[PDB]
This record gives structure tokens, C-alpha cells and sequence, in this order.
């Protein structure tokens, strides 16, 4: 036989960039403020899995590939 | 037998970039303010999963590329 | 017989950068402050995993690649 | 007799000003160039005077009483 | 006899201030240039007189009083 | 007899002040040139006076009182 399995990944190219960011702000007063008192999240399972609790109380300004990757790639499971 | 099995993923390419973000901003004042008191998600998958919690409060202003991936390919079960 | 098993992973290029960040800000007066109390995750797998838990009460700016990454590829059980 | 003779002369009163000339200005180039290569003025007074002879190849920007005053007052002439 | 003079002068006040000037100039290029061949002024006064030259080839640019006074106050001749 | 004569003179009051010039400027390249080859003036009183010649080919900028005064106050002549 000539069985072939071939799974993927996360391949990323961002290529250039320059984001500058932000440049020339004249006088500001940024005065935030955050308190939380909740968001507990929860996952419970049993025979597959890969939950993904997350939680957050941010400002979440994101640039370039900002993420919150978590992979599970080409599971078995035979009991023979 | 020539069983082939090709699962895939996150590929992914940006290219040129130069988002320069925000630029030349005269006095301003942000004066924000999060105060949270609940939002507990759940989930409880028993056989099959790959649930995925998730909580936020933020700002959310994303650029390029802000997710919350989260993967789970090509499972399988016998139980021969 | 010629099985041939090819997994992936995170291959990745940025590129170029000269990011610059922020730049030429007269005088400002940032007060932010942060008090959380709550946001308690869990996860219970049993037969799978990778389950992957996350909390923050951060402020989340991102400038380039902020992954919170957490792989687990190419799993396999007999029991034979 | 009581003859009475009253000039006045060059009295001024600005008040204020806070003038804050130009600012918050992003990338320029100014690439001005001047050339004379003639006004050439003259004045021949014979018996009264105060002529005021001037040339300028500027650029006369004015903020604030840029003036080129010249006073001649109260001037008597008898040969008795 | 009761004869009264009384002439004035060049009496000035500002107050307040704060030009401040130009602040917050990103990049910028000047590249002026400044060349003159000619411009002669004269002037001849005979009898009376306060006669004023005066030449530039400058920029002129002026902020607060940039005057070029020049006073010649109750002049007299008799002769007897 | 009670001849009074009072003349007057340059009185100034600025006050307050705080010019600050020009500041936060990011990279420039000035570049100036100046060259001159004329500008002769002249003047010829012969009976009354204060002629005020001036040249220059400067840049002329001014933030406060850039003044060029030349005064002559109250004159006579009797011949008796």
C-alpha cells in the first residue's frame, strides 16, 4: 500500500511591515481605567478535547497578527 | 490500496503592510473607563469537543490580523 | 509498502519591519490603572487534550506577532 | 500770552498677545530663492525734508507692528 | 508769560507675552538662499533734514515690535 | 514767566514674557546662503540732521523689540 497523510500548519509571511505606529499627537490626557469582578469561563470535556478557555478585560489594539492561536493536528484513537 | 489523506490549516500571507497607524492627532483627552461584573461563560462537551470560552471587555480595534484561532483537525476514533 | 506522513508546523516571515513605533508625542499624561478580581478558567480533558487555558487583564497593544501559540500535532493511540 | 504747543508722538499698547506663530506642522521642504539686481531709490529734498527712501526684496511675513517708523514733528523756521 | 511745550516720545507696551514661537515641526527641508546686486538708495537734505535710508534683502519675519524707529523731535532756528 | 517745555523719550514695558521660542523640531537641514555685492546708501544733511542710513541682508526674524531706534529730541539754535 502507499497510504499518505499530509496534515497543515499555520505558515505565515507578513512581508514589508513599516506600520509607523502613531507619531506626532500633540498634547493628549489618556486616563483610562479597568476593574473587573467576573468572567470566569469553564470547559470540561470527556473523550475529545482542545478547549480553549480565554478571558480578557484589555483595550486590545492589534497591529499585525495579533492572535491567540492554540492547534490540535491529526489525533487517532485505534483501542485495537 | 492508496488511501491519501490531506487535511489543511491556517496559511496565511499580508504582504506590503505600511498601516501607519494613526498619525498627526492635535490635543485630544481619552478619558475611557471598563468596569465589568458578570459575563461567566461555560461549556461542557462529553463526547465530541474543541469548545472554546471566550470573554472580553476591551476596546477591541484591531489592524490586521486580531483573531482568536483556535484548531482542532482531522480527529478520529475506532474503538476497535 | 511506502506510507508517507508529513505534518506541519508555525513556519513563519516577517520581513522589512522598521516598525518606528510612536514617535514626536508632546507632552501627555497617561493615569491608566488596572484591579480585577474575578476570572477564574479552567478545563478538564480526559481521553484528548490540548486544552488551553488563558486570563489577562493587560492592556493588549501589539505591535507584531502577539501569538499566544500552543501546538500539539500529530497524536496517535493503539492500545494494541 | 499763554501760547501752548501740543505734539504727540508714536504711542501703542500691544495687550495679549499669545501669538503662538506656526506649529504642528509635518514634513514640508521649502526651497525659496531670491535675486535682485536693480531698485535702487533716491530723494533730493532742498529746503523741508524727511524723505524716507526703502528697498526690500523679503519675504514680509508679519506677526505683530512690523512697522519701519520715522518721525519728523514740529519742526519751525524763522531767519529773523 | 505762560508758554508751554510739551512734545512726546515713542511709548510702548506690550504685555502678556508668550509667543511660544513654532514648536512641534517634523522633518522639514529649508533650503533659501539670498543674492542681490543692487538696491543703492541715497537722499539729500539741504534745509531741514531726518532723511532715512534704508536697504534689506532679508526674510522678514516678525514677532513682536520689529520696528526700525528713527526720531527727530521740535526742532527749531531763529536766526536772530 | 512760567515756560514749561517737556519733551519725551522711549518708554517700553514688555511684561510677562515666556517667548519659548521655537522647540520639538525633528530633523531639518537648513541651508541658507546669503551673498551681496551692492547697497550703498547714503544721506547729505547740511542745516538740520539725524539722517539714519541702514543696509543689511540678513534673515530678519524678530520674537520681541528687535528695534533699530536712533533718536534726537528737542533742538534749537538762536543765531542771536
Amino acid at each position: 500500500q502507499r497510504v499518505t497523510i499530509s496534515c497543515s500548519g499555520s505558515t505565515s509571511n507578513i512581508g514589508g511591515n513599516t506600520v509607523n505606529w502613531f507619531q506626532h499627537l500633540p498634547g493628549t490626557a489618556p486616563k483610562l481605567l479597568i476593574y473587573s469582578n467576573n468572567q470566569r469561563p469553564s470547559g470540561v470535556p470527556d473523550r475529545f478535547s482542545a478547549s480553549k478557555s480565554g478571558t480578557s478585560a484589555s483595550l486590545a489594539i492589534s497591529g499585525l497578527q495579533s492572535e491567540d492561536e492554540a492547534h490540535y493536528y491529526c489525533a487517532a484513537w485505534d483501542d485495537s
